[PDB]
RNA sequence: AGUUUAACUGGGGCGGUUGCCUCCUAAAAUGUAACGGAGGCGCCCAAAGGUUCCCUCAACCUGGACGGCAAUCAGGUGUUGA
């Protein structure tokens, strides 16, 4: 009875599009979103685990999920690390929750981006695959300025379904990200 | 005053060793020496035990920033090279 705008969007038009715009044999071979992958590793813990549960708070507030955080998956010396510190905490999507959080990110973060410029093509793997990282977390409403005692990172990643980076810029830019003009 | 004050030793003495474990020497059953070649043990564990269940890496290209050659990552060749 209720559901996601880009979830309408995408049965409708962005399918529509693309399929007219490539010709695909098959209705579809339309690549779709699978994962908005959301992590962060501080590298901090090694010395103190305090900052990690804020890095966490901010997460669960940002996205009500329980962020998970893993260890040392090696140990690393000249990093001053053992396997088994938490150092990577982790908040992951699927589904309506994706989209939902998708529809307020660029709603919201992207139009407040402090000197927004674009994203570029070239950051493609040329598989359809599209990560970078966040200049601060303050970009984000629900959060609270306030409150934040250090600046901290925050990363809410997408991923696709596309077997080659053309599609994949074809669909993300039908969506509308601020791609460059170059 | 009665006694003790080791053996191995390529002469003795000084060095080194003295039991146990792994490999090679070892001639494709076992075994098989040397003061031959090389390494460890005199523990740890209420779980690192039992069982049931889930699941499997590392190698890999990219980076909304720190963050770099390497921190966490997901897309999608990935057969122990972890
Ligand atoms: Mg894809
Ligand atoms: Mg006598
Ligand atoms: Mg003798
Ligand atoms: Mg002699
Ligand atoms: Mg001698
Ligand atoms: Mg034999
Ligand atoms: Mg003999
Ligand atoms: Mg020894
Ligand atoms: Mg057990
Ligand atoms: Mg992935």
């Amino acid at each position: 009875k209720a559901l996601p705008r880009l979830k309408q969007r995408y049965r409708e038009e962005i399918r529509e599009a693309l399929q007219q715009e490539f010709n695909y044999a098959n209705v579809m071979q339309i690549p779709g979103v699978v994962k908005v992958v959301v992590n962060m590793g501080v590298g901090d813990a090694a010395r103190d685990a305090k900052l990690i549960n804020g890095a966490i708070n901010d997460l669960a507030l940002i996205t009500g999920q329980k962020p998970e955080v893993r260890r040392a998956r090696k140990s690393i010396a000249q990093f001053k690390l053992r396997e088994g510190m938490p150092i990577g905490a982790r908040v992951t999507l699927r589904g309506d929750r994706m989209w939902e959080f998708l529809d307020r990110l660029i709603s919201i973060a992207l139009p407040r981006i402090r000197d927004f410029r674009g994203l570029s093509p070239k950051q493609f793997d040329g598989t359809g695959n599209y990560t970078f990282g966040l200049n601060e977390q303050s970009m984000f409403h629900e959060i609270d300025v306030d409150s934040i005692d250090r600046p901290r990172g925050m990363d809410i990643t997408v991923v696709t379904t596309a077997t080659n980076d053309a599609e994949g810029r074809a669909l993300l830019r039908a969506l509308g990200f601020p791609f460059k003009e170059n």
